[PDB]
């Protein structure tokens, strides 16, 4: 229980960007999603607010965590835990104080926890091009993200797993709609449109008497939560470098395994997936320049100046990867 | 037979005796009408479809329409197929659509309601059904019709697209998905709005033939075409229309009985103890069907005139049955 001692100390960092999430995964016996979600629910008093029985919460979290694949290098329970914790920090930004209801906060955190559950470690395009059962089920449209939702919600029906048992019917209906809207927005094929829309919101931003964002209709509220969880999902390059490099190692392993399957099938290999013609560093610089920095610069503008340190880390990490190329 | 062959000679006419064909074919209207249309359009030779594969697939697809559902069954599928087939021949749409596009619209029509349980998307969502859980409350039925229609191609000797090339299959699949998802009635208003916009910006030859240069406009027309076909019952000869009304009302009343037995709020038009069938048809025509078909008729002006005339006659008749 020295191990439990150290785990408890590490979970004291749950409100901090840069949590030692890989250490928590080891110290908790490969239960980072369970222990980080439980910590955040206690920190936000969500069990009391929503009358969630503790044993039900733990049972659901352990079953949800079990349905992430332990043999996928990137899209596994550690990624889920990281996106949950990152969403939890973004929800606490001063520019959003008292903006979201407890139900919206619960939706964003739950959506983050389930948002990649049962991910097979290959992309939507691979699933479509190989005529997979998932792509047949979902008509080639947000194939993975529709699946993550269906699994995350189906698991609430397992024994002693219904963590929403004491919500009203209107609360359950609202939560389900918001969770669906959020997880579907994590489909990377939606990124350009989602960013375009966020830029429009920044350009037309309204702030209250108190200085917080004014969001007075469902469309604006859900758009901010969609972009919040998308930013959390695309947060690896904004983390301290020792965390970022481990995430890069993991995504490259997953990509290379996909590319090996493409090469064996005689398919064209997807970008970044060819281990015999990879440039890992150039790929991260491009990822930051074309995707991650445009997104995070816009989020930082929305909540200015709250996210300045995050943006500074992203820019430093870009400079570091760039410097390894020449 | 023989009478069935005589009935099928009207395959190119609005008002085919589809119920008679259902009876004469041993409850195989979808198979015999699809087979007839693939011949009339030379689609088996154009796409190198083996006739036995075609028949095997059609019989399997038709088997996955429910025979105990009064409206959304194989006779409705056959009717929508044949209606699309006629609309594809609107003179104003001449030279617009490729043969792959024609194949996609016809195939989409055939599968567009397969495995329909006879209850609405809202019912499926509110009863927390397995389908709504699978599809995240979004176009629940239409996603399932697609998934079943395509999965059945994988049954033994059922792949009617086996000799399409790789790109053709991918393009057909995309178009079919885009068309069937557009048949979700919750999308009607947006679809009609886009049809109106196309009518306003419409470009035609000197003889009034539609010019549609981009895929977006062409798939919108195919979406509205199959939606018109899906909503064509009130434009058919009255003896046909009244049978479709009887069937949809039975299906609605059965859904309302389930909603009552479960203690749910009964859906509009679904309460057999508080129904006005005729007023509901007049409202359906006034608010949904006639705006849609008037816009279609403007897009193809004036080739839809006879269809629109029948719709207007039928509206007048149903109104006269209200005291
Ligand atoms: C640490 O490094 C990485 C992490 C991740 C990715 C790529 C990384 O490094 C190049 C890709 C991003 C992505 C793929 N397609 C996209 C489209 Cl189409 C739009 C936006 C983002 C993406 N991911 C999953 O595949 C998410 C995690
Ligand atoms: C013969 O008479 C009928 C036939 C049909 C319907 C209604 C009829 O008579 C009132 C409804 C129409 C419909 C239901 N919700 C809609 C929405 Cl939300 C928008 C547009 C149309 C609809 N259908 C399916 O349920 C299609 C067939
Ligand atoms: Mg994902
Ligand atoms: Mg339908
Ligand atoms: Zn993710
Ligand atoms: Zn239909």
């Amino acid at each position: 229980t020295e191990q439990e001692d150290v785990l408890a100390k590490e979970l004291e960092d749950v409100n901090k960007w840069g949590l030692h999430v890989f250490r928590i995964a080891e110290l908790s016996g490969n239960r980072p999603l369970t222990v980080i979600m439980h910590t955040i629910f206690q920190e936000r008093d969500l069990l009391k607010t929503f009358k969630i029985p503790v044993d039900t919460l733990i049972t659901y979290l352990m079953t949800l965590e079990d349905h992430y694949h332990a043999d996928v290098a990137y899209h596994n329970n550690i990624h889920a835990a990281d996106v949950v914790q990152s969403t939890h920090v973004l929800l606490s930004t001063p520019a959003l104080e008292a903006v979201f209801t407890d139900l919206e906060i619960l939706a964003a955190i739950f959506a983050s926890a389930i948002h990649d559950v049962d991910h097979p470690g290959v992309s939507n395009q691979f699933l479509i091009n190989t005529n997979s059962e998932l792509a047949l089920m979902y008509n080639d449209s947000s194939v993975l993200e529709n699946h993550h939702l269906a699994v995350g919600f189906k698991l609430l029906q397992e024994e002693n797993c219904d963590i929403f048992q004491n919500l009203t019917k209107k609360q359950r209906q609202s939560l389900r709609k918001m969770v669906i809207d959020i997880v579907l927005a994590t489909d990377m094929s939606k990124h350009m449109n989602l960013l375009a829309d966020l830029k429009t919101m920044v350009e037309t931003k309204k702030v209250t008497s108190s200085g917080v964002l004014l969001l007075d209709n469902y469309s604006d509220r859900i758009q901010v939560l969609q972009n919040m969880v998308h930013c959390a999902d695309l947060s690896n390059p904004t983390k301290p470098l020792q965390l970022y490099r481990q995430w890069t190692d993991r995504i490259m392993e997953e990509f290379f395994r996909q590319g090996d399957r493409e090469r064996e099938r005689g398919m064209e290999i997807s970008p970044m997936c060819d281990k015999h013609n990879a440039s890992v560093e150039k790929s991260q610089v491009g990822f930051i320049d074309y995707i991650v920095h445009p997104l995070w610069e816009t989020w930082a503008d929305l909540v200015h100046p709250d996210a300045q340190d995050i943006l500074d880390t992203l820019e430093d990490n870009r400079e570091w990867y760039q410097s390894t190329i020449p």
